[PDB]
């Protein structure tokens, strides 16, 4: 039977955190990829999480997460509808803006939020998921230039990651980057004020 054979998409999962609660980042990994394929075609993650920026992956791609206003934000272009995968089994997207390449989950029990920035700062700092924390002077409101110009592998899977102030407050997410001849030079981000409800 064709529509018997029809499987159901997958959930998100999270596979890691990018711990930031020191004076040290780094990225834990706590899932690998076998629990990571099963806990997505069940939607079932007993796993505690921890922390404000998570690392998920799909069947197919791998990026961030980030916790604001309680709510776990991330990137359309990757999640796309997907629910994510819980203690209880899947749950739903409570947000869902592809124009603004958004969607968000509530935020998983245990997690924490970061707090909006209201600096008004232009000095920001791009937390990747190498946990590699890359000074972007801001550009507007949702943009960003690469103070120091690497290749663009390094940005790449980070989408979903927080931008955050000097004192450590999350101005928007990662959403896209632009280069010019594989050389990473600005960011665009979804400013905070829309990461909210
Ligand atoms: C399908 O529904 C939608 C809805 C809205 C929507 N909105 C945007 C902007 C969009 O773009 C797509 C995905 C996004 C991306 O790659 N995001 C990053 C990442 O890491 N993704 S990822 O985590 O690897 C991944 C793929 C999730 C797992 C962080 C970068 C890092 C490196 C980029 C490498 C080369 C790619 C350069 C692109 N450049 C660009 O578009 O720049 C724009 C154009 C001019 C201004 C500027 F904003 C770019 O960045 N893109 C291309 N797709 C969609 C799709
Ligand atoms: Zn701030």
């Amino acid at each position: 039977s064709h529509m018997a054979s029809m499987k159901k998409k997958g959930s998100v999962v999270i596979v890691g955190r990018i711990n930031l609660s020191g004076d040290t980042a780094y990225a834990q990994q706590t899932r690998g990829e076998e629990g990571c394929q099963e806990t997505s075609q069940t939607g079932r993650d007993k796993n505690q999480v921890e922390g404000e920026v998570q690392i998920v992956s799909t069947a197919t791609q791998t990026f961030l997460a980030t916790s604001i206003n309680g709510v776990l934000w991330t990137v359309y272009h990757g999640a796309g509808t997907r629910t994510i995968a819980s203690p209880k089994g899947p749950v739903t997207q409570m947000y869902t803006n592809v124009d603004k390449d958004l969607v968000g989950w509530q935020a998983p029990q245990g997690s924490r939020s970061l707090t909006p920035c209201t600096c008004g700062s232009s000095d920001l700092y791009l937390v990747t998921r190498h946990a590699d924390v890359i000074p972007v002077r801001r550009r507007g409101d949702s943009r960003g230039s690469l103070l120091s110009p690497r290749p663009i592998s390094y940005l790449k899977g980070s989408s979903g990651g927080p931008l955050l102030c000097p004192a450590g407050h999350a101005v928007g997410i990662f959403r896209a980057a632009v280069s010019t001849r594989g050389v990473a030079k600005a960011v665009a981000f979804i400013p905070v004020e829309s990461l909210e409800t």
